């Protein structure tokens, strides 16, 4: 039993909620949020551009110190960062950048992180200003992913469509 509330779920170990992750991981305070994130941690906009405001710029802070020392993430890797005031921890998942790109083959490679954290919240990876189609990644979670998976998906309509739409 945890402490996520609301959530529609699709299958064994994945759920789904229209909700701002922001206030979400406020609210929860869970072990785990994963951030959309891109190689070089620069949090700009979008659902990293969110999180790292709701840090009052401390997430960046890290971020800039983690690249300085270890530089870029691969596109489909990930880092483990701290949570600041929102979780435990942040887990930093490069997805592919449509609109610069990426081969949307590396989605599954991305969710492929989210197996070494036993319960995570999470934004759908590579949807949004990522570019790439948000049925498809929500397929691609439910295919990748095995640990529990409580999805923060931010537009109503698309939460309407993502769920109206699951197989
Ligand atoms: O991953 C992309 C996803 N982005 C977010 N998801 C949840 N909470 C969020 N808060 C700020 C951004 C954000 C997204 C899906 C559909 C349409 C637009 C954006
Ligand atoms: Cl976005």
């Amino acid at each position: 039993v945890n402490s996520f509330s609301g959530y529609l779920k699709l299958t064994d170990n994945v759920y789904i909620k229209n909700a701002d992750i922001v206030e979400e991981a406020k609210k929860v305070k869970p072990t785990v949020v994963v951030n959309a994130a891109n190689v070089y941690l620069k949090h700009g906009g979008g659902v990293a551009g969110a999180l790292n405001k709701a840090t009052n710029n401390a997430m960046q802070v890290e971020s800039d110190d983690y690249i300085a020392t270890n530089g870029p993430l691969k596109v489909g890797g990930s880092c483990v960062l701290s949570g600041h005031n929102l979780a435990k921890h942040c887990l930093h998942v490069v997805g592919p950048n449509v609109n610069k790109g990426e081969d949307i083959q590396l989605l599954k490679s991305a969710y492929e992180n989210f197996n070494q954290h036993e319960v995570l919240l999470a934004p759908l990876l590579s949807a949004g200003i990522f570019g790439a189609d948000p049925i498809h990644s929500l397929r691609v979670c439910v295919d990748t992913v095995r640990t529990n998976v409580y999805l923060a998906v931010f537009d109503k309509n698309l939460y309407d469509k993502l769920v109206s739409s699951f197989l």
